[PDB]
C-alpha cells in the first residue's frame, strides 16, 4: 500500500491522532521519553488508523507507532504498543540506560514494573474503558469486576512505594521507562474517570505528583493535546 | 510471612504450582527459554500463591517468579511476569542474543510481536479463563467478547506469518522470546479450550507444530506437568 506524500523518515516519526481527553494516554508515552532524551523526532497526525497503508506499519492498527532509521541506515525500523515503542526509544537513544536500566539487576526491577502494566493495569484499564463507554450493550457485573481489579493494582503500587526510599517504581533514585509507562493511568484525572478517589493512595499519589512536575513530562502532556489542532489538521506537523 | 525452611538461592530458582492443562501457560514460557540456553535452575512448586512470603517475590500473588543471585553473585535479585521472567533470562544468560536480538533492527521486531502478546492476547485469553472457570458467576457476553478478540489476535499473528519468508513472529531465520511468549496461547489444543477451529488460521498452526518440533519446548511440557505431582508435591524439587 502507498503511503502518503508526506510520509517521509529522515529521523524517527512518532504516528499520533487528533489530541483528545480519551486519544493521548499511549501516545504520551514514547512523546514523554523522547522528550526526556532530547531525541530528535517528527509528529504525524494519522486522520484513519484503519488506513492500509497505517496497518502496514502496526497491524494492531492503534497508535503510538513509530518508523525510524537503523542505526546503520541499511533498514527502516518500527515499534508499536506504547510499551515497545518505550523499549525501542531506550534501545535505539538511551546509551546510558537512564531510563532502560545500565545493568542487569536495575533492567530486572524495571522490566518488573513496566510489564506489571503492559499485562495487568493497561489492558484491565483498556478493558474498563471499551465496557464502560464502547460495547454496544452496558455490562455492569464485567465493569465492575474490571473497576475491582484497578483498585487491586492501585494497592500493589501503593505498597511498592511505600517501602524504605523507593521514591519510583523500579529504582530508589530516579525514574524509568516502568515510571513513564505507569503514569497515564495512575494519576487524579485518570483515577476519577474509573470512579476512584485517589487520595485514598497518598505514596502513588506523590507519584504522580513527582512524576508530573517533571519538564519533559509537562512538554509531553502540553503537544499530545494540541497535535492535530495547529494551522495542520492530519498528516506530517511542521 | 517467613520464607520457607527449603527455600535457597545458589542458582536461577522458578516459582510455579502444580501442573494441571490450565496452570502451565505462563510457567512454561520461562522454562522453555531455560531449556534453550541450558541455563542450570531450580523449581519450586508453590502450595499458595497469597502466602505472604511469595508476594514479598511477586507483589502480583502469580507465577512464574524467578529469585537468582546478581551477575557478582553478592546480591539476589527477582523477576515476575511471565513476559518480565523471559526479558530476565535473556538479559542475564543469551550474551549472544539468540533469542533476545542480537541488534537494534532485531530487538524492535522482537519487543512488537513480545508486547502484542504481553499487552493483547496474553489478558485477553487470561481474562478469558477467569471469567470461564474461575469468576463466581457466569457472564456468557463477557466471555463471547474476549473469544471474539482472541480471533482478532490470531487473525493479526495469521498475517505474520503470511508475509514472504516469515517463519517466526519477529525474525525470518529463528524464534525468540516472542515466539516462546505467544505460542502457549496460539496452538491447537489452547485453541480448542477457547471454542476456536485452529485449522482456520493454516500458517499460524504450522508456526505452532514448527516450535513443537523444538527439543526444548518438548522437555518444557514435559516438565511443568510434572511439577507438584512427584514423590515432593510442595517447596524446592530435587
Amino acid at each position: 500500500s502507498e503511503r502518503p506524500s508526506d510520509l517521509v523518515v529522515n529521523r524517527l516519526v512518532l504516528f499520533v491522532v487528533k489530541g483528545t481527553a480519551t486519544s493521548t494516554h499511549a501516545t504520551v508515552k514514547p512523546l514523554i521519553l523522547l522528550e526526556e532524551l532530547g531525541v530528535p523526532h517528527d509528529i504525524y497526525v494519522v486522520e484513519k488508523v484503519s488506513a492500509p497503508w497505517f496497518s502496514e506499519i502496526n497491524p494492531h492498527k492503534m497508535v503510538p507507532a513509530i518508523l525510524d532509521r537503523s542505526p546503520d541506515g541499511r533498514d527502516t525500523l518500527r515499534a508499536w504498543e506504547s510499551t515497545s515503542t518505550l523499549m525501542y526509544i531506550a534501545d535505539a537513544y538511551d546509551k546510558d540506560g537512564t531510563f532502560g536500566g545500565r545493568n542487569v539487576q536495575e533492567r530486572s526491577e524495571i522490566n518488573n514494573w513496566l510489564t506489571l502494566h503492559t499485562a495487568a493495569l493497561g489492558p484491565t484499564a483498556k478493558y474498563w474503558l471499551y465496557f464502560y463507554k464502547l460495547h454496544p450493550e452496558k455490562l455492569p457485573k464485567t465493569i465492575e469486576k474490571l473497576r475491582s481489579n484497578i483498585t487491586v493494582q492501585y494497592d500493589i503500587l501503593e505498597r511498592r512505594l511505600n517501602e524504605p526510599g523507593q521514591q519510583y517504581l523500579a529504582l530508589k533514585d530516579r525514574p524509568t521507562i516502568a515510571d513513564i509507562a505507569t503514569l497515564p493511568f495512575a494519576m487524579k484525572s485518570t483515577a476519577e474517570l474509573f470512579g476512584l478517589e485517589f487520595e485514598k493512595w497518598p505514596k502513588l499519589q506523590e507519584w504522580s505528583v513527582r512524576m508530573g512536575e517533571r519538564e519533559a513530562v509537562k512538554r509531553a502532556w502540553q503537544r499530545v493535546a494540541g497535535f492535530g489542532h495547529g494551522e495542520k489538521e492530519y498528516g506530517m506537523l511542521e
